[PDB]
């Protein structure tokens, strides 16, 4: 729903700048 | 008004993020 | 405070995020 | 928790944005 979907969209941006963080490491 | 504008910040750096896990694939 | 920080915080994203798309564009 | 764990994700991104503005300066 449209409170399910912005939950959603947050945790793919939160997984791509773990990605980023640990390539910097 | 200034609660729908947070909102549409929010979907762009979904949208820039998607577009950032497309090309690591 | 510790509700205006967390806003400060998405605002900052959203304005990393748009210099992005127009790079991209 | 639930509610915890997805503000400890949008801290991340925060940090994250903060050092590529930092590199873009
Ligand atoms: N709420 C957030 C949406 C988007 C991803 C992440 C970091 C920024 C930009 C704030 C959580």
């Amino acid at each position: 729903s449209s409170d399910p979907l912005v939950v959603a969209a947050s945790i793919i941006g939160i997984l791509h700048l773990i990605a980023w963080i640990l390539d910097r490491l």
